[PDB]
């Protein structure tokens, strides 16, 4: 509405937040996240996606993707959407809240500065990344002024960090995205 | 706010009204003054002691305002800045406030941004950031600003965003203290 923050979720993302799913393996988890990436790109969104799991069971709780441009909202990153939807579903601003399960945020690329903090407040206890910062930098997409050893900063707060998971297919997904960005029409896109 | 087809965070009456009531505050202190009033209402509306609003830098026209809604809105990302920036990018229909053909936009804020919002402002397109309360003032009432890069103000300056702080600061603290007192 015009009297409430309202970020719309594309059909495939709604489905992604609708169908129950459980993926044990980190590979499996990131694999599904990378599926939403390809989708997102085909739904007019940035090449970024994320999902919050119950970490210790693999129960998908919520997913998000970059809807910045189509959404006319710079704050609509993949991490912000998944972290919110996740908090809304479990109905609490704290995923670290008393009773809730230990949550985990699987993202296609190392988080930017905005989301970096977004992660700290969320209440998740673990972050799992795919594409290293350089890969993202490598094609525009600025990570933003993150403080020294942000990764360390997270470990310190109890948020375990991991990067590189399925980085190969992640960087590929970034590239065909970039490959298909210009304005001159290409039927192969 | 748990929906399906979209992420939805409702705004309380006063805030709803704030984004639809025509307003033009030319002076800087006027903008900040208004923002502080919002803080009060927000506290009164089970919200955190934080408010903010985007104004067209030169004209002083209120474009959108946002408060802290984390708790009542079960969303840890709902800070005064995030909302005010997002409703502004909504009204103007663009994810870029520094976009072509749009009068420069400023974000007057009750306190200095948290590392999150910090990045948030950067991606918004706002061309200036005026703050009231300082960071120690914030950590003083028990709120985290998170780990920010050495000299964040520089980062903003360097990225085309003018930083200016300490405005009505003292008035912004009586509000913080009051909140902490209760
Ligand atoms: N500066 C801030 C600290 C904590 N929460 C907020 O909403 N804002
Ligand atoms: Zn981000
Ligand atoms: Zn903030």
């Amino acid at each position: 509405m015009n009297d409430a923050l309202h970020i719309g979720l594309p059909p495939f993302l709604v489905q992604a937040n609708n169908e129950p799913r459980v993926l044990a393996a980190p590979e499996a988890r990131m694999g599904y996240v990378l599926e939403l990436v390809r989708a997102n790109i085909a739904a007019d969104g940035g090449p970024f996606a994320a999902a919050v799991f119950e970490r210790d069971s693999g129960l998908l709780i919520a997913a998000g993707t970059n809807r910045v441009v189509p959404g006319r909202c710079s704050a609509a990153h993949a991490e912000i959407l998944a972290l919110s939807l996740a908090q809304a579903k479990l109905d609490t601003h704290d995923l670290s809240a008393d009773g809730l399960p230990a949550c985990e945020l699987v993202t296609s690329a190392e988080p930017c500065v905005m989301c970096f903090g977004a992660v700290i407040w969320s209440g998740v206890r673990s972050l799992v990344c795919a594409a290293r910062s350089d890969d993202v930098e490598a094609i525009g997409f600025d990570e933003g002024p993150r403080p020294e050893n942000w990764m360390g900063g997270l470990e310190a707060r109890g948020i375990t960090v991991t990067t590189g998971l399925l980085r190969d297919a992640a960087c590929a997904l970034l590239r065909e995205y970039n490959a298909c960005n210009g304005v001159i029409y290409n039927a192969r896109c």
